[PDB]
């Protein structure tokens, strides 16, 4: 019962949220004062201004038949019929500048298709719209949302927030828009926490209730809002009672409304909002800043707009009618333009220029309506003139950035929208555009004011560590698990980790692997220096012997030279050991062997059996022919655990060594049985002696197999008690001879 | 303007998808033989009997206006505003008969509820119709959605198929309809492998495309189909190209149609199917039967169904009119009835009787319309008579099954189905009924025939070995990983595993732990038997030594009891270690100490010292006053590293014994320098070297510290080296003179 009705020879429709939707007793709400009561005055400024000038449509007075959806389709498609209550076989309506919903634009393109009543809506953004195939007389002068959903993936991956949650309103808006943006998050590998439906329906849950979904998931601190203005408005309100705080990334059904954060800005602090691309158009605040209850006696809503606005009474709504001052308007201080405003006077002008190109073509002769208009066509005028209509857009300075008002082949807009960000102004709050999205999307991160005071992170598992690799689960992306390598496996990719190769070190950076360094034993090993310089003593005592004097000479030459071998051969065995002199080690046994055979040779005339002593002993073969070792190649010594553990291995086992100086142990066994000989009855004791200590120092070394670095000073104490043997035995005669008695 | 049309003093409307939906270019397509023509004749056939009888509005005769929806909301809505053109301001149809998709029924339910006109709809399923605030005039002889939802899960819950994909037709009936499945599913623990979407719009991807989707991951073989006809009829067909399989989980949309798997029955083979609890009407298929392309004129489609269905020409479909046969009709070899028959009859019945008790109310003189339903009321025929309608379903046997027409609160039915499966006999394909679903599912699994001769198995991760475990990522539930865990953790539950105690093997199931088996030497050890029995020989040669006998006699007592004591000390070393007599091995150590004191205070008037000589030596104190060891429990020695190796380690480490034996260890350094005193000069010799064997063998026990069972018989040698020097020295003047010498 409630209209605008204005008499002119072409009469276009209107319908706009003026009032919002009510509770479930009552279907039709509050007013809205931005996007229902702008909008509304918009069309009527446009219709104004499009008679007053005589450059569109000069002959034709355009009239006006808006109605109010009350933000319901249901309600929306109960008004409509109005505009085609005399479209029956039987206004005439020529167009109907549509719907601000697009459950409500969805609903009326339904009804209105069927008799050919071409319709333009501001504002309604549903990807579903532009199947021009269902909605053949449909057209739109702002973009679908199959290019915000891009807007938002792409933010969504400039900052890398792979893991976050999704909350959409239920209808076309939210479930539509929800559904590419999930496809624009596929493909650049963003990973969907959880994603909930919020509405009026009895399936929905509770505002409160998807909070705490949200809450449920800690990890995805930012969620996307493809949410009606309503809704919006609401689950702020769930997440200022629950006390939360999210990060905001928002669509146009959001915005940059500062009424949905009123009173919640603690939770909606930091947000991101994605409003389509528009400037605000000036000529309109002039015309809606002169409005007084007064004067606009044509707009039925205008009186209550009123009261809602100041809070004030004009006839009865607080007892009384002396609250709304008389003085009182509206001004800069607490007006500002809705942002879809431009995109409602450019539907108005795309109806007006879409005729005004029909009635220069179908009467041609006349400015005003010809017979060939008083009936319409509405295909012809969607098709042939609409669909193709192009011209500046009015209102706005031709600097580019006001563009066209085309249509494309869908009846759309161009994709361009803009990124604003909800920011703290000495206590008070605003959105401040910090970036847009033509077709890429250009960001001035610093000057973002975000939630937590630093740049949020969405990732559904932590970043692994250097030594951590990681996996990925079937049909997951952006979650994996850290699971620390072992040390002895390396990083050829962070997908999969392996061993290196024996005895071979993964590397500091872990993605590589070194050979593991050798290992040997140094100049640090005190015993073996001390040994040394026993070995060293020991050569001193023979060389004591020596100076005493000056039966035979040739067995005091022949014991000193084993004796003084043995303590040289600790020595070089206590060298480091190298693959070049691995046989001198193997041939410092059988210098020790050759000493223990002369000693034999010479305890078994004189001088000839001298010539066959040394030469029975074999003199070590000359040293093998002057000797690098029995295995060509030296192993680097590898166990299974490698610890960080390599020994230098020479290719001889220490096995044949008992072979060529076993032979100079035998002759021991022969000389046990000897007896008398006298003063030789001594030595042929002392060798006794000296050969037992011998062979419990073998089988000392022989157990101790393992332990190279061990069993590597066995050695050394095996040489040092075979010169005390040689020393203390063989050269005991002389010392107690030559030095015992002074005689000599 | 091909419409169904008989005049009455009341007009049904009703919408049937005669036709199927056509392609781009043509917005009717063919003829809906099942689901389009039955249920049209099905409407026409319950008018007729409501007609006949003389209890249901006997003075009213019921009128019809049947239009066809060609299965498009669009066209729906076009062909449904000549239900209302009549109703305006300025037929007047009383009730309408609703449509058979849900998306059909929600438009003509947001046009029909504006003019007060109640809407039964049959065969719509979606749970948003039960709105009561949305659609106040809409009621419906089948369940909602919500109720077929629980029917999926209960499915996928009974086999454990929590790994499932998930396909939707687009609109209402899917998109609702997998929404409610989705919540249903997160109760029971399944995880959605992925959810897709098909349809006509330009933003769904094509069948072929989907079915890679469905192919993408190969752990979820079962899918669960949420879509219209015609939709799993080409979903079917697209996985006859790639030759793909699955196990299908379908919904009323398919149902028990032959006509959905039509030469695609090879991947469609063990279906599950949903379809609403029905059963046939026997008077209907009389009528339906009896039909014949002369006398249905009244039926404008049935001329063209006819046709169709026997693919035959009537007049010039194959240019020619010869092919249909005159005397061809439909019988039961070609026909089969619809299943949801019932409920379109019931809804035809549901307005005759809430018109019945309304004409009994209003109109309560006279059988015929009265003045008071010139005019109707649409809001009291559906809020007083409609929505609170009972009667028993007619043509149904009232044996319980067919149950009562009531509708609930929200204008819905009772929400009972049937399963369905998907049978091959011999070559032939059929459904067959392997359940129900009235509030618990009941499946006769037995009887199921599975796409791959075994039940499917749908889970994202197999099942975890008993030696692995697994762990829960951050919202998931059915996807884990199987880690092996370490042969010493334990497995409190599968969640976690952690290590046992020390020296604790976690026992064979892993879920506990059990101490480590204790490892000490038995008498597999042939080394140590082997010393035992040169012990015992030298105890057998002091024997004979005694024997031979038969200065002082002391000496040679103390020497037998040292030796003695030697060789035994070695068996009783060798015995199972205890904690009780780990003194006794300690004592071991005494016995031979002792021993060793004896032959020192012994070699060092001879009557006096022989009793301060033992009496000196202390010993043993008795055995430390009769013994248990110098540690008062036996150590389990544990390393940690486990590997199954746990060792019985005394108390005592081994170090003191050195110190009660080494009192008799330093009187042989005073025998060192003893001399002359012959024949005991050869006595001191041979001490003097045996206590030299002992000290070499002393620092071998103590190099291997480590390896304990290696180690223990270092022991043994000792004690067998010590037997021989004192039974070989002490024991050999004994030799050489008792035995060596006749005289003695
Ligand atoms: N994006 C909206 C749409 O329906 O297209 C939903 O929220 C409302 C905004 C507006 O009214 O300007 C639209
Ligand atoms: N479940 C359906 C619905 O729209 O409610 C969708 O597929 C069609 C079945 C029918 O026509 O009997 C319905
Ligand atoms: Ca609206
Ligand atoms: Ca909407
Ligand atoms: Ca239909
Ligand atoms: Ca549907």
């Amino acid at each position: 019962r409630r209209e605008i009705k204005i008499e002119g020879d072409l009469v276009l429709g209107g319908l706009f949220p003026i009032n919002e939707k009510g509770t479930g007793t009552e279907e039709c709400g509050r007013i809205n004062e931005d996007r229902g009561i702008q909008r509304l005055e918009a069309m009527l400024f446009a219709i104004d201004e499009i008679n007053k000038d005589n450059y569109l449509l000069p002959g034709v007075k355009l009239g006006v038949h808006i109605l109010d959806t009350c933000s319901r389709d249901t309600y929306a498609l109960e008004q409509s019929l109005e505009f085609v209550r005399a479209s029956l076989t039987k206004l005439l309506i020529a167009g109907v500048i549509g719907g601000s919903y697009s459950s409500v634009s969805i609903q009326v393109a339904n009804l209105l298709r069927l008799f050919q009543i071409p319709q333009i809506s501001y504002a309604s953004t549903s990807a579903k719209l532009s199947d021009k195939s269902r909605y053949d007389y449909f057209a739109r002068t702002v973009p679908p949302d199959f290019y915000q959903a891009k807007a938002m993936a792409e933010i969504l991956r400039f900052f890398n927030w792979t893991y976050v949650s999704t909350v959409a309103s239920e209808g076309d808006y939210g479930e539509t828009g929800i559904e590419a943006f999930e496809q624009e998050a596929r493909l650049r590998n963003i990973c969907i926490a959880t994603a909930e439906k919020v509405g009026r329906s009895n399936i929905r849950k509770s505002y409160d209730s998807v909070i705490r979904e949200l809450l449920q998931k800690p990890n995805a601190r930012v969620v996307v809002l493809f949410m009606r203005s309503d809704d919006s408005r609401e689950l702020i309100a769930a997440a200022n009672r629950v006390n939360a705080s999210f990060t905001w990334v928002a669509s146009d059904g959001w915005g940059a409304q500062e009424s949905i954060v009123k009173g919640s800005e603690h939770v909606a602090y930091g947000a991101i909002t994605l409003e389509l691309a528009s400037h605000p158009v000036r000529q309109f605040d002039r015309y809606f800043q002169s409005l007084n209850p007064y004067n606009n006696h044509r707009n039925p809503w205008f009186r209550d707009f009123w009261e809602q606005k100041f809070q004030c009474s004009l006839q009865n709504k607080r007892n009384h009618r002396q609250v709304c001052d008389k003085h009182l308007a509206i001004d800069s201080s607490n007006y500002e333009q809705e942002s879809k405003i431009m995109f409602v006077v450019n539907a108005v002008y795309a109806m007006a220029h879409a005729l005004h190109k029909m009635q220069r073509t179908l009467c041609p002769n006349t400015t005003k309506l010809c017979d060939a208009m008083k009936i319409l066509d509405g295909k012809k005028l969607y098709k042939e003139y609409l669909l193709k209509i192009n011209f500046t857009a009015p209102f706005n300075p031709n600097k580019g950035a006001d563009s066209i008002v085309k249509f494309d082949t869908f009846g759309d807009g161009m994709g361009r929208y803009n990124v604003f960000n909800l920011q703290q102004t000495g206590g008070k709050y605003s959105y401040l555009k910090v970036g847009h999205w033509a077709e890429t999307l250009s960001l001035d991160v610093d000057s973002i004011h975000w939630s937590r005071n630093s740049v949020p992170t969405s990732q559904c598992s932590d970043p692994c560590a250097p030594n951590e690799m990681k996996n990925m689960q079937p049909g997951d992306v952006c979650c994996w698990i850290c699971i620390p390598c072992e040390p002895y496996e390396y990083l050829v990719d962070e997908f999969t980790c392996m061993d290196c190769g024996p005895g071979q070190w993964p590397t500091a950076d872990l993605s590589g692997c070194y050979n593991l360094p050798e290992d040997y034993i140094k100049w640090e090993d005190a015993w073996a220096i001390g040994p040394v310089t026993i070995a060293c003593l020991g050569f001193l005592c023979t060389c004591i012997v020596i100076t005493v004097f000056i039966s035979g000479r040739e067995l005091c030459y022949i014991l000193l030279f084993g004796v003084s071998l043995s303590y040289c051969m600790t020595f070089f065995f206590i060298a480091k050991p190298s693959p070049v002199i691995c046989a001198l080690r193997r041939l410092g046994l059988g210098t020790s062997f050759a000493i223990c055979y002369s000693a034999l040779l010479t305890k078994t005339k004189f001088i000839s059996p001298s010539s066959q002593v040394f030469i029975c002993l074999g003199l070590i073969l000359v040293q093998i022919v002057m000797v690098i070792l029995e295995t060509p190649g030296t192993r680097r010594y590898t166990l299974p655990e490698k610890r960080e553990t390599v020994i230098l291995k020479c290719n001889v086992k220490d096995s044949s060594m008992l072979i060529s100086l076993t032979y100079d142990v035998v002759l021991v066994i022969l000389c046990t049985v000897y007896a008398f000989k006298t003063e030789a009855k001594f030595i042929g004791f002392t060798m006794y002696t000296t050969c037992i200590i011998w062979l419990a120092f073998l089988p000392i070394f022989y157990v101790t197999s393992s332990d190279y670095r061990v069993q590597t000073t066995t050695m050394c104490i095996s040489v040092s008690l075979s010169g005390f043997v040689v020393l203390g035995c063989l050269f005991a005669p002389k010392v107690h001879i030559v030095l015992f008695q002074p005689q000599k």
